[PDB]
This record gives C-alpha cells, sequence and structure tokens, in this order.
C-alpha cells in the first residue's frame, strides 16, 4: 500500500520513532518518501545481488534473509519478505536496529543526501499527531 504522508507520521509516531536514538519524527518521515515513496512493496535490486525492501527500503546484504543474496547477513533476523507489508511493524523493528548499529541515518542514502540538514518538520506539519 501507499502510504499518505501524515498517516505514516501517525503510525512512525505509535511506533516510537520520534526522537528515536536522536532522530525527530520528519527524519523517519522524509526518509520513507525519497526511500519508497510511502510504497510498502517497492523493491530495488543492486549490482552486489541484494534488494532493498519495502518502505523504508532495508537491504538483504546485512538486515534479512531473501535467499539469494551472495554473502547474506540477517542481522534483524527476519525474511525480507516481511518488510513488504502493510503493517510497517517489522520494518520498524528493523530500522530501531539498523539507527543503532553505527553512522546513526547515515544507512539510508536517501536521507543523507534528502534529508539531512533540511526542514524535516515540514514532513510532519498539518497532520495531528
Amino acid at each position: 500500500k501507499v502510504f499518505g504522508r501524515c498517516e505514516l507520521a501517525a503510525a512512525m509516531k505509535r511506533h516510537g520513532l520520534d526522537n528515536y536514538r536522536g532522530y525527530s519524527l520528519g527524519n523517519w518521515v522524509c526518509a520513507a518518501k525519497f526511500e519508497s515513496n510511502f510504497n510498502t512493496q517497492a523493491t530495488n535490486r543492486n549490482t552486489d545481488g541484494s534488494t532493498d525492501y519495502g518502505i523504508l527500503q532495508i537491504n538483504s546484504r546485512w538486515w534479512c534473509n531473501d535467499g539469494r543474496t551472495p554473502g547474506s547477513r540477517n542481522l534483524c533476523n527476519i525474511p525480507c519478505s516481511a518488510l513488504l507489508s502493510s503493517d510497517i511493524t517489522a520494518s520498524v523493528n528493523c530500522a530501531k536496529k539498523i539507527v543503532s548499529d553505527g553512522n546513526g541515518m547515515n544507512a539510508w542514502v536517501a536521507w543523507r543526501n534528502r534529508c539531512k540538514g533540511t526542514d524535516v518538520q515540514a514532513w510532519i506539519r498539518g497532520c495531528r499527531l
């Protein structure tokens, strides 16, 4: 499914993402916008044999198991298919693990490139949260 901006803001808030690890809700909604355009089933294949899955485009080489990625890790201990559902919980729970692993949200290229250092609060303005 394709989430609406405010709809996603509310869902992510419900899942404890607001200021999780020092990143306000706006960062999360912005990341989703530029990673998957708020689409839960978006997927992208990379030159290294891995695929990005879901709304937060979680890569299969380190985070989930899709069963066809060369030297994969399954650091979130979840199948990649579970990241493609309408219920963002699995994606949120894995994203929390990724953000606690090293370079914060730099793990999401789109966020580095398009959100980092911008008024990310604009993504939550006009919503009831």
